[PDB]
C-alpha cells in the first residue's frame, strides 16, 4: 500500500533520535 509509504517515515524517528 502506499499508506505504508508513510510507516516508513516513522522507522527514522527512533533513527532520528
Amino acid at each position: 500500500r502506499s499508506k505504508d509509504l508513510r510507516h516508513a517515515f516513522r522507522s527514522m524517528f527512533p533513527s532520528s533520535e
